């Protein structure tokens, strides 16, 4: 899996991420994002590498911080 953070803000922004990683089609897989909760923690199964993901979430970038793309925490 991956546990990456994001922007905790706009319901229709935790929505925009779906389109950015939508290009990631045959590799982008299990997605769970919360465009409701301003949480911005994404545990996603996606097997590209994610360096492109890193790019797209790097467009919000305001407070998206660290690429500790680990499981979850514990």
């Amino acid at each position: 899996s991956k546990w990456i953070k994001f922007t905790t803000n706009l319901t229709p922004e935790e929505a925009k991420i779906v389109q950015y990683e939508l290009s990631t089609r045959d590799e982008f897989y299990r997605v769970f994002i919360n465009p409701y909760a301003k949480v911005a923690e994404v545990v996603i199964d996606d097997s590209k590498v994610n360096i492109e993901e890193l790019k797209e979430k790097l467009k919000g970038e305001v407070i998206e911080e660290k690429e500790i793309t680990l499981q979850e925490l514990i």
